[PDB]
C-alpha cells in the first residue's frame, strides 16, 4: 500500500534537531547523559532535563522527559523557513495524517511546531523557531575526552522499508545507501537532507520502534575512550555492540544503552552527500563486511530491540509485525548465510554468526 | 615437577628481539606481512625473509623461514654483553636442557648465539651481537597508516602456569599481571624484563605452543587503520579479535592471523613497569573486563588455537595437556561464568559469552 | 562601485569542486601533489594531471595545467542542476561580466560549463554535468597517513572586503565569520554554500590573487604526518605556517607551498553551518588568536604573497591596490598592535609579532 | 682538570627521574595552573604544599609545589633501585667533595630515606628508593582528561660546559642518547638516559645552573593539541612559549608552556627505545634547522635565555656561572648564526635571522 506523493509542496527540512525521550527516573538518565557522557545542560527542571552537544546553537539536541512508560515522544526536523511549518502541516493533512500545532512549541526553547503522526506511526516534529543559546565549539576548558559535538541521526524500525523510503524521498530525503538482496528484499535504507549520510534510516523490522539517536565526535579516539570511560565506571554491559568501523556509511561507531534501553549511537567520519547525484551504495545483505567493516559479528539484540514510540496523544503505538524476511534470520540465524569474499566458500559463515558464534 | 633454581647465574636479559617463524609459502608470507602490515625488509632470498620494525636499529625483529611444517623455530632474547651469552649456556646446562651454541648464529645478522630447548619445550635463543642497520624511526618518507614501530613481547601456551612463571623469575623476568580464580588456579601470568607490561607471558593451555608475537604501534587509529586495511583487501576473516583495550595491560590491542594460522598481536600504550616494586595486579578469571575492558566476548579459537614449536632438529614438540581448569570453560562454555562488576547478576553472563552470543 | 542585484535569479551552487592551477613544470608539481601528498590521479597525458581527493566521487578536484605562467584559470563550483548553468550564465551577463560558455567543457571530466570574469576579476566556473569516477573512500589499501579526503575551500585576496562580500551574498553564499576592527574596516570574510564554515573567502589585500586552495584530512594526526614527511624529504622550507588551530573557523591547519608557490592549506574539524540563522561571528583584527588559537604568529609572507589569476583569455589580471588598511600593518608591522586578552597590557604585542 | 673526577666508590643504581620540588611564590595561581589546567592529580595538600602526580604513577609523587619566598628548583629527585643505592650515593657524592644532606624520613610527604645533595654543577639532586605507594589512575578513564599528563618523562638542565657535565653523568651511569655539536668542537646540548627512553636529564649548553624545564607525557599527540585548544580557551595563549612541534632530537611530540612563575614545562610524546647498551647514539650539527623542531619553525630566543633559579640546601638561589663556549642562539638565529635545511644548500638556509 503505497504512500501517495502529495500534491502540496513538501516542507523544505534542513536536518535532524532533536528527539524527545521519555524516561522512568530523572536522575538516573541525567547521571546517563550528563556525568558519563557529558552532554551540556540547556535547561533542566523536575520533570525535564534539555541537553545539547558541544557545536550546537539551538536550544537543544536532547529532552528527557519524565514519563511511566519509555519511550520516543518526538522526532525533531528543523525547517528552512517559518513557513515550512505551514508546509509541513498543509504536507501531512493531505496525506491523511494527525497533526498538531502549537505556536508556542511543545518543549521549551522551540517556538511555533508542527507534531505528526506520521504514515509510518513515527511521531515527527517540524519546528523552525528556536532560542539560540551560547555556542561550546571553542570552549576547550569544557571539552572531554569523549566530547559528543552534534546530533547527527535517527534510526528508524519500520516493517516495509521500501513503503517508507518512497514516502521519505517524497518529503525530499535522498537514499544515500540501502542494503537488499537478491530476491527483492530491502532490509534498511539510510537517507539525507544535511549532507552526511543520513538524517533518518528505516531499518526493517516489527515497528514504529525508534532504533537509535545518533551523536558524532570529532575523532575515532573519542569513541575509544567512551568505552574506556564505560569500563572504569564498571558499566561494560551497558556497550551493547562496538566499537567498529561501518560498511554501511564507512563511519566509525558504537552502541550503547540508556538506562530505559534507549539505544545511543556514537558515530564519527562518514562522507560528503549533497550532491543530488551523490552515488547510491547497494549492499547485499549476506556480505558480511556491510554492518561491520570488519567482520565482527552483529549481536542479535541489536535487531531485535528498539524503543516504542508514542502517538500525539502520548499512548504506546501498536507494533506491526514485519512479514519480510528477516535480516538476523537470514545473516546469523539457523538458515542463514554470510560471506566475507562473494562467491568464496573460504570465510563464509552458515548458520552462524561470523568469528566463532552463534545466536545465545 | 618444580623447576629448580640454579647455582649459576642467570644471563642478564634486555629484551624479547625477535622470532623464527617457519611458513609454508614464503610469497604468501611475504605478502602478508611486508604488503598487508608494512614491516621492513633487512634481507631476503628464496628460503627466508628478515622483517624489522620501524624503530628497530638491531637486524631484525621476525625471520620468515620456509620449511614443511609451519611452527615457531625460535623465541631469541638478547642479552647485555657477550659474556651473557655463555652465562646462558651454563645456566640451562644446570637445568639439565639441550643446548647448541654457535659462534657465527643461526641467522643472517646476528652472531654469537644460544638455542636451547627450555624446560616448558620452547626454543630459546640468546643473543649480543647482531649486525645494526639503519634505524628508520624518523622516515615519515615511509611510514604507513598502520605503521608497526616495535616488537613487543611473545605469548606461550604452557599447561602449568605456576611451574612456568617461577622458572622465570629465576631467570629475572618480573610477574606484573596475572588471572587466577578465588579456589587457587592461575590462568596466565605477563612477566617484563624491559619495562613494559611484559616480554613474555603464559597462558594457560596444551602446549607448548606459541600463542603469538605482538608487534606495537605509536597510537590507536594505527590499530584501527590495519582493520580497515583488511577490509579493503577482503581478508576481514582472517581478523580473529579486536580492536579493544586489554584489562590486563591497560593496552589498545588487535589479534590477526597470518597465511599458516601463526597470530600477530597488535598492541599500544601499556604502562612503566620498570620499578622493582612495581605493584603486581591479579585479575579474577570471572571478570568479564579483564581480557577485553569493554566486555566484548573472547572468541573461542583465542583460547584454543596456537602454533607448533620446534625443537633444535626442526621437529614439531609433543605437546603436554593441561590438567588444570580451561579459562575457556570456566568463563564462556555451557557451565561458565562471568560478571561485569563483582557480585552483581545483573551484567553476568552464564553459559554463554557477553553481549548475547554463545560458543559456535 | 557598489555591485548590483541582479534581476535575474542566482544559479544554485551546491560547493566547491575543483580548481585549476597553470604550473611550469608538470613533472615537478607531480611530484609534490601525487608523491608527496598523495592525490589520486584520474587522468593524465603530456600537458595536465587530473587529481582528487579520497573521498570524491566527481572526475576531479585539481586540475594542474602545463603553461608559461604559474596561476590560478579557474575556480569552479558545482550547481544543482543542468538549467543552473543557464542561471548563472543570464546572472553573469546581467552583472555585465565577460562569460564563455561550452557544451563540452574547458577540462575533461567536466560537461557543460560556464567560466565568467567575476566583477573582482576571478575566473569562476559553474557546471554540473561530471564524469563519475570510482569513489575512494573505503579503499584503506591506498590510504596514506597524511590523506587528503575532500576538497574544501578557495579563499581569494581581493582589495574591497565589503564589495566582493556583498555580490557573494547576493549569489547564495552566507558570511559565517569575518575580521573587522572598532574603525569599521573588514580585513576578512568567510562564507558557504555546502555548511561547512566556507566554500571560498575573501582576504584584503591586493587583487585578484588566489590566496590557497584547502583540502581536509579526517583526523588531526594527518596534518601532522605531512609535516613529518616533509621532515624526511628534507623540504621543510616549503612548510610556510602551522600546523595550528585556526580561531576563525575552529579548524586545526597547515599551510605548504607548491613547486610554483601557490599555496595550498590541510585543513580539518570546522564545525555545521547549513542553518539559515547560524549565527556570524566577528573576530577583532587585534586578537592575537584569530589566526593562530594558539597565538602562534603569522608570518608575513602569508599576508604578502598569493598567486596571480587568469582572465579568460589565460592572460594575468592586473592587480588594484588595496587602500584600506593592511591587516599586516596593523598587528605585526612596525606600528602593529595584537593583544591576547582584550584590554590586558599583559600578552600583548606593540610593532611586533607573538612569541619572541 | 676541571674534571669531574670518578670516584672509586660504586654509582647508587638510579631507576628513573621521579619527582621535582618547585618553590612557587602564590599557591592558589599554581594550583590552578597544575590542576585546573594541567589535570595534575592531588595526592596530597596543605596551605603550604600541594603534592601532584600523572594518570600511570604509583610512586607518592611527581611533583611538589612549595610556597616559598623565590621561584626556584628545589630539588630534582631521582629513584634508585634499592634502599643500600642511597648509602651508595652519598659515599659517592661525599667523595667528591659535594655537600649532601641525608634525611632518614624524608624531605617532603611521601618519601622515605633520602639523600640530598649540591651535585658538581650545583644543581639540587634527590635520591630515594622509599615512597608511600598510592592508587595508580592507570585505567580510571572515568576521571581521564583530553590532555591528561600519563607519566613524568624529563628534566633539562642549563650548565656551562656540556662535556664537563656529560661525563659526570655519565660516570652516574646515565648514557648520551642524542647531542648537538658544531665541526669546530663545540657540544650545545646533550641528552642522556637511565630508564629506557631517550632521556632521564639533559644539559643545554647556557648560564648555569638553571632548570631549563620539568617535561610530562602524553599518550597521544591529540592530547597535547588539546593542551594548546584549552589554553586558548582559559586566554592564557600566551603562556604557550614554544610549539606543538615535532622534535629532530628524540622524535617525540612536543609542546613548551610557562607556569605563574615562569617555569616551563614540556609536554612530550613517542620517543623510542634506548635500553640496549649499544644503543646507537645520534649527533645533529647545529646549524641544522632540523634539529631542535624538525619542521623548521624557528626557536624563540626565550627558550634559550630563560630557565628557572635553582636553590642550595640551605634553600638560597645558587649564583650562575656564565658560558665561554659558542652560544647556539648566537650560531644559529643570532645577527652572525645561520641554519640550513639541506646540508650545503642555499635554498632554504637562513642567515642572520631565524627560519620561516
Ligand atoms: O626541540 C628541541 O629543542 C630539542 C629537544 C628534544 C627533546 C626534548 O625533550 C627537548 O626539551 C628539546
Ligand atoms: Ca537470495
Ligand atoms: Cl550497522
Ligand atoms: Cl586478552
Ligand atoms: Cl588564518
Ligand atoms: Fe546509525
Ligand atoms: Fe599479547
Ligand atoms: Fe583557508
Ligand atoms: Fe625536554
Amino acid at each position: 500500500n503505497e504512500i501517495p506523493k502529495p500534491v502540496a509542496p513538501a516542507p523544505d527540512i534542513l536536518r535532524c534537531a532533536y528527539a524527545e525521550l521519555v524516561v522512568t527516573d530523572l536522575a538516573k538518565s541525567r547521571n546517563f547523559y550528563v556525568d558519563v557522557l557529558g552532554l551540556h545542560v540547556s535547561y533542566e527542571d523536575e520533570n525535564q532535563i534539555y541537553l545539547r552537544s558541544f557545536e550546537e546553537f539551538i536550544h537543544h539536541n536532547l529532552v528527557l522527559t519524565k514519563g511511566p512508560v519509555a519511550a520516543l515522544k518526538a522526532m525533531a526536523f528543523r525547517v528552512r523557513t517559518p513557513e515550512d511549518v505551514d508546509k509541513a502541516e498543509a504536507y501531512y493533512q493531505e496525506l491523511g495524517c494527525r497533526t498538531e500545532r502549537r505556536k508556542d512549541g511543545f518543549v521549551k526553547g522551540i517556538g511555533d511546531a508542527l507534531r505528526v503522526e506520521d504514515p509510518l506511526g513515527f511521531p515527527y516534529e517540524f519546528f523552525f523557531e528556536t532560542t539560540h543559546v551560547e555556542r561550546l565549539h571553542m570552549r576547550y576548558d569544557l571539552y572531554s575526552a569523549g566530547e559528543l559535538v552534534r546530533l547527527d541521526h535517527f534510526n528508524q524500525v519500520t516493517p516495509d522499508v521500501p513503503r517508507g523510503r518512497k514516502y521519505l524521498e517524497d518529503l525530499g530525503f535522498r537514499v544515500t545507501e540501502d542494503i537488499q538482496d537478491d530476491e527483492g528484499t530491502t532490509y534498511a535504507a539510510w537517507m539525507h537532507r544535511k549532507g552526511t549520510v543520513h538524517d533518518t534510516a528505516l531499518t526493517g523490522g516489527n515497528g514504529p520502534r525508534l532504533h537509535h539517536v545518533a551523536f558524532s565526535t570529532h575523532e575515532k579516539h573519542n569513541i575509544i575512550q567512551i568505552c574506556d570511560k564505560m569500563g572504569a565506571l564498571r558499566i561494560s554491559d551497558r556497550i551493547e555492540r562496538g566499537p567498529g568501523r561501518h560498511g554501511v556509511s564507512n563511519a566509525f561507531y558504537l552502541f550503547i544503552l540508556d538506562p530505559d534501553n534507549h539505544r545511543i549511537e556514537i558515530y564519527t567520519q562518514d562522507y560528503y552527500t549533497g550532491d543530488p547525484d551523490n552515488p547510491t551504495i547497494t549492499w547485499n545483505v549476506h556480505d558480511n563486511q556491510r554492518r561491520d567493516w570488519w567482520g565482527n559479528p552483529v549481536v542479535p539484540s541489536w535487531y531485535t530491540e528498539a524503543s516504542k514510540v508514542l502517538d500525539l496523544d502520548g499512548n504506546v503505538q501498536e507494533i506491526i509485525e514485519r512479514t519480510d524476511d528477516s535480516e538476523l534470520e537470514v545473516t546469523i540465524g539457523a538458515d542463514g548465510f554470510s560471506f566475507t569474499r562473494a562467491g568464496d566458500e573460504d570465510g563464509s559463515y552458515h548458520g552462524q554468526a561470523s568469528k566463532g558464534f552463534k545466536l545465545g
